[PDB]
């Protein structure tokens, strides 16, 4: 199959993501609405359920609301059946509706359908060539008081109905009792409850197998991604464990929630995306965006910064999702602004770098507040809005133009206002002009492509005001006016002759699995595959075709690999780094060091004799560790995915900078567990 098909779980670059909020989308069976206090057909209270369901989303699957916009992919609410508590907070009711407050990760919120109602979803979807992703929150239950457990339901937690465990007398510890996080820290958002959910403790290894065996369910249920929630407030280790468990069973593409404010750049951030087994929803893209074309507080200077910066920091940039707003923002466009602004705004979403994921209801201007406000029920199913028209222009060429799926980002042309850049990968060339002003043009001279000669016709005929280029000796442009608020797209496609990999999935997983290489002149006869310097060829690759390959991990020792094919004739691709190959399948184990004192600035790392531990590369040594929540300096802590029922040797190390200072002594040892959690506590060797 083809890499643009939608049975290509591993690669979402070539799709438009569609958020779909369930209960405001389409209420398509009114049987299954929640009733009473707990209900509001008119959808004036946005607190309560308004009835949107999976039998809406199938209809609108089927009458074209969707395909018709060149929506090729729908990520929806949590699928778990959420508490039915309708909770009371300083006087206003509230309700379960947006599908994160579970209570059961085995079953499904009856509100949306039944496990039935489900598979038909997925069937219709697919039938459409549309992939599903489901938002899953493994980081809590819901709301809960632990002195006063008649509130709400106690964050209780079942298993496909057999309780598990509350809040209240959690003799089990499987939630952190650590009080409330004050976003102080990492360690403190992660181990402290957000708000007043219940935080599940992965390093219970109840907790732990259960929420693995439930993913294994939604993925035999057929789910082509899933968007992981709150991924900032879990344990990066465990997540990693948990992305592990998911390779190395049935694959799919994965991002998580990872929030970043205005401004806000973060290293960690970058280092999750790169090592954790998921990608993440592009904030950096989504905050700059908002500066540039809603808010004005930045101008293209800064947008060019934050793609060159981006492309920079992130190993797979390609993976990131991308997005202008979402149910946890103000809608982009205002009430009382030009919808220009959102127009553009899209259009450079739609051909940036990433993975394009459209909040539901923004190609009907929907304007609204913070949470709730932003969460109305969709007023309109029309095909005529301006904005509906940008998306079905620009959201097949992610498909048909690969320069837009895995092409590099170049700016040709900038000002303050005015941003010129090309995608370009292989012979594919697209070349996207914006001008944010919407009072001035822009002449625009001097603009050099890498567009053959020739004329070419906006693919936007015209919409926003774009218009044809006229491309000269070279790739020079002859010069244009750019006008006010004008938005254009050039682009150019043609057989790629040469191998050229645009992307990889997934990018971590133990040997046997297989792997999904995407991109254009792989040739029809079955090459060679690289790992690092060891190639794969014959039986181990499964399938091969000019633009997807699919091929077994080949059982070399755990490490990072960069990955390089060879079509029939011998001519080598170009290298897609950073592939992970893990040493077995993984354990979460958490790793407890006593009395390591340190000086300001000088932290606790983990190193081993196992790639997972960096094999005693410090530069790759597991960390900082923490030291404050669980246990408190001079101890340090931190959790660590393992391979299962390995002997491992192990020190600590003292850094700061690229400095590093040894544990004494020989190294500690131990062997992980074969499945569950563990907790390895032992003292820092002077
Ligand atoms: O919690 C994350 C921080 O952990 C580490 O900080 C350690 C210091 O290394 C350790 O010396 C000690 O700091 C004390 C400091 O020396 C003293 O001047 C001050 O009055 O009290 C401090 C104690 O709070 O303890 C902290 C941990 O609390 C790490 O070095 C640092 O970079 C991390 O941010
Ligand atoms: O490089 C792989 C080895 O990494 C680890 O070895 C560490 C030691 O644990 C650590 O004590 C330190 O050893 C130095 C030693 O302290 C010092 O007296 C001597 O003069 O130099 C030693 C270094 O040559 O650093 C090494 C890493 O260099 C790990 O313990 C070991 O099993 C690995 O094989
Ligand atoms: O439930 C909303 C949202 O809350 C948190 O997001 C914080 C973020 O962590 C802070 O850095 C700052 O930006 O305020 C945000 C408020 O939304 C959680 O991190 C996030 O998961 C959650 O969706
Ligand atoms: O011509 C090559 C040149 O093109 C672009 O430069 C623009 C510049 O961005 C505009 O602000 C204005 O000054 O016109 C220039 C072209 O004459 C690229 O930005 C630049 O890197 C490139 O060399
Ligand atoms: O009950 C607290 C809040 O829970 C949800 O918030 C979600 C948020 O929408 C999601 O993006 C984030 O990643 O996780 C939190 C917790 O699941 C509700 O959507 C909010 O209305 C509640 O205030
Ligand atoms: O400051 C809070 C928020 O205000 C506006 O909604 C901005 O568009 C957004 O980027 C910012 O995060
Ligand atoms: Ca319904
Ligand atoms: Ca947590
Ligand atoms: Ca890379």
């Amino acid at each position: 199959a083809p890499d643009t098909s939608v049975s290509n779980k591993q690669n979402f670059s070539t799709d438009v993501i569609y958020q779909i909020f369930n209960d405001r989308f389409s209420d398509g069976n009114p049987a299954n609405n929640p009733t009473g206090a707990a209900f509001d057909g008119t959808c004036t209270n946005l607190r309560l359920y308004c009835g949107g369901d999976w039998q809406g989303i199938i209809n609108k699957i089927n009458d074209g609301y969707l395909t018709g916009m060149g929506v090729t992919a729908i990520w929806i609410s949590q699928p778990v059946e959420n508490i039915y508590s309708i909770i009371n907070y300083s006087g206003v009711n509230n309700t379960a509706y947006h599908g994160y407050w579970a209570r059961d990760f085995k079953k499904t919120n009856p509100a949306y359908g039944t496990i039935a109602d489900f598979q038909n979803l997925i069937a219709a979807a697919h039938a459409k060539n549309i992939k599903v992703i489901i938002d899953f929150a493994p980081n809590h239950t819901s709301p809960a008081s632990s002195d006063q457990p008649s509130f709400a339901e106690n964050g209780r937690l079942y298993d496909n109905g057999t309780l598990l465990g509350g809040y209240t007398n959690d003799t089990q510890n499987l939630f952190h009792h650590n009080g409330g996080t004050d976003f102080s820290s990492y360690e403190d958002g992660i181990y402290r409850n957000l708000y007043d959910l219940a935080d599940l403790n992965h390093n219970n290894s109840t907790v732990d197998v259960y929420l693995k065996d439930a993913i294994k369910m939604w993925l035999d249920l057929g789910i082509d991604g899933i968007r992981m929630d709150a991924v900032k407030h879990m344990p990066f280790g465990w997540q990693k464990s948990f992305m592990a468990a998911v390779n190395n069973y049935k694959p799919v593409f994965t991002f998580g929630e990872w929030f970043l404010g205005v401004n806000e750049v973060s290293p960690e951030n970058h280092k999750f995306a790169n090592e954790s087994g998921m990608s993440l929803l592009d904030f950096r893209f989504a905050q700059k965006v908002r500066q540039v074309f809603r808010d004005n507080t930045d101008n293209m200077y800064g947008l060019k910064a934050m793609l060159e910066g981006s492309a920079a920091d992130y190993a797979q940039v390609d993976d990131q999702v991308t997005f202008i707003d979402n149910h946890d923002m103000e809608r982009f466009h205002a009430s009382n602004a030009n919808r220009r602004k959102l127009e553009q705004a899209l259009a450079f979403t739609l051909t940036s770098r990433g993975v394009p994921a459209i909040y539901y209801g923004t190609e009907q201007y929907m304007s609204g507040g913070t949470d709730p406000d932003n969460r109305a029920r969709i007023p309109s199913f029309s095909t005529s809005t301006t904005a509906y028209q940008v998306i079905q222009k620009l959201a097949p060429l992610r498909k048909s133009n690969p320069a837009i799926a895995y092409g590099s980002t170049q700016e040709r042309w900038i000002n303050n206002d005015v941003l010129i850049y090309e995608r370009k990968f292989g012979s594919n060339v697209a070349v996207v002009a914006v001008n944010r002003n919407l009072n001035a043009p822009a002449s625009i001279s001097g603009l050099v492509t890498s567009l053959p000669q020739g004329s070419y016709n906006d693919v936007l005929g015209g919409l926003l005001n774009g218009n044809t280029l006229s491309v000269g000796s070279g790739g020079a442009a002859s010069n244009f006016t750019l006008a006010a608020g004008g938005t254009a797209v050039w682009q150019y496609t043609a057989a790629t002759a040469t191998p050229t990999i645009g992307h990889v999935g997934p990018m971590m997983a133990k040997p046997g699995v297989t792997i999904t290489i995407d991109g254009r002149g792989f040739g029809s006869s079955k090459g060679t595959v690289y790992f690092g310097t060891t190639a794969v060829s014959g039986a181990d690759i499964t399938s091969w075709e000019d633009t997807q390959i699919k091929v077994k991990i080949p059982a070399v020792a755990g490490g990072n690999y960069n990955i390089k094919v060879a079509n029939a004739a011998g001519t080598a691709s170009n290298v897609y780094d950073n592939f992970e190959v893990l040493s077995g399948d993984q354990v979460s184990v958490r790793f407890v060091v006593n009395n390591a004192t340190t000086a300001l600035g000088q932290n606790v790392y983990l190193t081993g004799s196992v790639s997972e531990l960096g094999n005693w590369d410090p530069a790759k040594a597991i960390g900082p560790m923490y030291n404050q929540v669980v246990y408190q300096y001079p101890n340090w802590y931190y959790d660590v995915s393992v391979p299962a029922g390995k002997t491992i040797e192990f020190k600590f190390l003292k850094k700061q900078g690229s400095t590093v200072t040894w544990e004494g002594g020989s190294n500690h040892t131990f062997t992980a567990p074969s499945s569950g959690t563990a907790t390895i506590n032992v003292n820092w060797q002077p």
